[PDB]
């Protein structure tokens, strides 16, 4: 009954509700989350293992409260989502992240950034510039396209993989 409680971040204007949705329901799916917190669950199958995998979406970087601090209580890993189109969203996240950091008194967690609407033309970020952002975070950079393309997956298995590491 190994349940694994992932947090899920970044700026408005990207498919958060998309990402949890999408795997939970094996479906795709635009349906935006509620303007608060939304955490689901899903029983899954993680190399050989049989666990829960428990995602939650969080809204308001800055309006992320000690009222949702509550879910911090996880604090097993982060899951970092950005849209190739949207540039500012990587200082959004490198604030929020500096703000979970905070909270959680500590800095050395698992953390994957995934970057969405690769398929869309008119974007103002260039992967190269993506990846290199995330390997200064030391952080995995998987692209990956809410249409079809699942890439968040393999995220959530990295964050479980580094989890099991240590």
């Amino acid at each position: 009954m190994t349940e694994y409680k992932l947090v899920v971040v970044g700026a408005g204007g990207v498919g958060k509700s998309a990402l949890t949705i999408q795997l939970i329901q094996n479906h795709f799916v635009d349906e935006y989350d509620p303007s608060i917190e939304d955490s689901y669950r899903k029983q899954v199958v993680i190399d050989g293992e049989t666990c829960l995998l428990d995602i939650l979406d969080t809204a308001g970087q800055e309006e992320y409260s000690a009222m949702r601090d509550q879910y911090m209580r996880t604090g097993e890993g982060f899951l970092c989502v950005f849209a190739i189109n949207n540039t500012k969203s990587f200082e959004d996240i490198h604030q929020y992240r500096e703000q979970i950091k905070r909270v959680k008194d500590s800095d050395d967690v698992p953390m994957v950034l995934v970057g969405n609407k690769c398929d869309l033309a008119a974007r103002t970020v260039e992967s190269r510039q993506a990846q290199d952002l995330a390997r200064s975070y030391g952080i995995p950079y998987i692209e990956t396209s809410a249409k079809t393309r699942q890439g968040v997956e393999d995220a959530f298995y990295t964050l479980v993989r580094e989890i099991r590491q240590h």
